[PDB]
């Protein structure tokens, strides 16, 4: 029963595409995969990350909980719809019901690691502690990422949430000086599990699966479960 | 003899314009101001943060140690240039020498809080501990700012660096739903000392002075030294 929380250094760094990529790689290794989005904001703009994982990677086991119309931080999105945040134990139950031996359960947060998912001040990091997940950290290759990554990793070690590694969510072609350097530096901060090529979401079923299996070290993925 | 480290939740949050705006407000309160930027990068395209502070706020005690031509993070810019960052001792004693009774000494980093500034691995945080400065955190008003701010505040707390407060480096006009929510939300996390209007960096000195004197609570400024 392997639970893996998929966080990121920010909003829009590619958490969702990494989830699909990692799900795809794992399924291609015969590993059962469930993906879980406990807090989904922006549904009124049409955002639905579970649907994107499904479309991209063919995952059928998709689990949602809270959905808010506005594209905001959950607390703001909720209060705008006159809705409340889910309870901490509500989020943990969701993940727990998905968890089982042999299965890789991916939990994609909302935005970065310390976004509030439940009141008071409950975040993905607290959730990680409760389900004993490790955390996969999705990062950009852009200027500013080293700080953001170091901050997120520190935040994680602060509650002894293991770090499963880094994934560069979007990797330009060709990479510029700044992108190249940041990769080398990021790799020194932590294990870089993969660097997904820019625009991977434009790929069709096969192209995505092909990309995904190329992207991750097969021994790492096999060894997740 | 007040030293104040000015740091940001990322690149381009407006650290420089906040240094200048506080320096300006402080001067108009009768306080002597020094700004220190020990490492300046991106000189090949004219990046000169100290000069901006000079033009906007009229500060004259503007001190620096290193100028790397590449628009990168110091350590990377240095390695591209084939020359080490300055030694830890250089930065701390520069700041220490700037410091004097009756004076506000602002120290501006390069990017975010855990960016390496000196050899070896010395960050702006280590510097703040060494010179016993409080830390002023420049933030955005954009989606993602709550996470970035909380990560930065946590990192500051983990080494017992006090937080002088937050400043939104660029307040949009009109604000829009996210920015309006975030300004309230940042105030729930830490004191919001000021929110500088978008575009303030293009102001001439006189206009910048007037904006600055309105941007901060005068008592807080007065009580800084
Ligand atoms: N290798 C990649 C990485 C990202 N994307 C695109 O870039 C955007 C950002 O990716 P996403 O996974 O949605 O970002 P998240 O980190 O998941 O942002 P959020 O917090 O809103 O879920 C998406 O439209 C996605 O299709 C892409 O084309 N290919």
């Amino acid at each position: 029963a392997t639970i893996l929380v998929v966080t990121g250094t920010g909003t829009g760094v590619g958490k969702t595409v990494v989830c699909a990529a990692l799900a795809s790689a794992a399924r291609q290794a015969g590993i059962d995969v469930a993906v879980c989005k406990p807090v989904q904001t922006g549904t009124a703009r049409g955002d639905d990350d579970l649907a994107e994982v499904g479309r991209l990677a063919g995952v059928t086991q998709l689990a949602g909980l809270a959905r808010y119309p506005q594209p905001m931080a959950p607390a703001a999105a909720a209060e705008h719809a006159g809705m409340a945040l889910p309870a901490r134990d509500q989020i943990v139950r969701l993940i727990a019901d998905l968890d089982r031996p042999g299965r890789l359960t991916l939990v994609e947060g909302a935005g970065g690691l310390l976004v509030e998912l439940a009141e008071p001040g409950v975040t993905l990091r607290d959730v990680a502690v409760d389900v004993a997940a490790a955390a996969l950290v999705v990062v950009t290759a852009d200027l500013g990422t080293l700080n953001h990554t170091k901050l997120t990793l520190e935040a994680l070690a602060a509650q002894q949430v293991s770090c499963a590694g880094l994934v560069i969510g979007s990797w330009p072609d060709p990479p510029g000086l700044v992108a190249a350097s940041n990769r080398s530096a990021l790799a020194r901060i932590a294990m870089v599990r993969a660097a997904l090529p820019a625009g991977a979401a434009s790929l069709d079923a096969g192209d995505f699966a092909a990309m995904s299996a190329a992207a991750f070290d097969r021994n790492w993925v096999a060894g997740l479960v």
